[PDB]
């Protein structure tokens, strides 16, 4: 499933059991592990030859056959994909609230009111245009339009989480299915925060508090690169993420 993100996603384990899969799927000689000691994208930059050197019984055919995954990429389990999307606006969400500490929150966009982070401390109101009829009393049937509502909302945060309207308000947490609607925003990087205590990995993007000392322990590890998988997932599907331009995250490495 792993091999279901595009092939510049894929890590050095991911490669190696490409290989493992196609030795099977084709008949092919089996080959070392070890045969492409690289990740996917490492493995982008390779030329036919280089597979022809690096096995002369089967690199023809597996370029050939990382070609044909490039001009068809596999479409995306929607159960991985509803939860992967849910995780990170979970994580994100949280952030931002403890981030920059909005006393509302407008979500605009969500007819089932349910909230993302339920046990922040702030004012949650729902809005959409087509509320889900056993949850309409407590949402604002409301389309939102720049045009229109630029001067409401105006204290706390909007969230607009796959909710693709005309332009973003400035004070805004935005994901986006696939630029003049992101004016007001800028693209959120990567980053993983968490506070969850530590129980027994190196990147500048793990917000935890083993990682002050730069000694991570082996539970955010984990804990991180089950989040990592799931952004990729979410970023290879064709979101994007967008944020408040005040966002940032030395606001999150203060709350420890
Ligand atoms: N202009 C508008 N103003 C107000 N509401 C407006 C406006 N346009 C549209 N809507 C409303 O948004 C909504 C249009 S997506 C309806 C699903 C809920 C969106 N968020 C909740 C959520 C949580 C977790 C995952 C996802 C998710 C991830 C990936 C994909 Cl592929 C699809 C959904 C979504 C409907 O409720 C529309 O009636
Ligand atoms: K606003
Ligand atoms: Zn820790």
């Amino acid at each position: 499933a792993h091999l279901r993100l595009q092939p510049i996603y894929w890590s050095r384990d991911d490669v190696a059991q490409w290989l493992k899969w196609a030795e099977n799927e084709f008949s092919l000689r089996p080959i070392d592990s070890n045969t492409f000691e690289m990740n996917g994208k490492a493995l982008l930059l390779l030329t036919k030859e280089d597979f022809r050197y690096r096995s002369p019984h089967s690199g023809d055919e597996l370029y050939e056959l990382l070609q044909h995954i490039l001009a068809q990429p596999a479409a995306g389990d929607e159960l991985k994909i509803n939860a992967a999307c849910r995780k990170v606006q979970h994580m994100v969400v949280k952030a931002a609230l403890l981030a920059d500490k909005f006393p509302v929150l407008h979500d605009i966009g969500n007819p089932k009111a349910i909230k993302c982070v339920p046990q922040a401390d702030v004012e949650w109101k729902f809005y959409d245009a087509q509320p889900c009829s056993d949850k309409a009393y407590k949402i604002e049937e409301l389309f939102y339009s720049y045009a229109t509502h630029s001067d409401k909302f105006t204290d706390g945060v909007c969230l607009f989480w796959n909710c693709n309207v005309d332009r973003y308000p400035a004070n805004s947490i935005v994901c986006r299915f696939d630029k003049s609607a992101f004016v007001n925003l800028k693209q959120l990087p990567f980053f993983y925060y968490s506070d969850s205590p530590c129980e027994s990995l190196k990147s500048a993007t793990c917000i935890t508090r083993c990682n002050l000392g730069g000694a991570v322990c082996r539970h955010h590890a984990n804990e991180y690169r089950l989040y990592l998988d799931a952004y990729n997932m979410m970023i290879s599907a064709g979101f994007s993420l967008w944020v408040y331009k005040q966002f940032d995250t030395y606001n999150l490495w203060n709350t420890f």
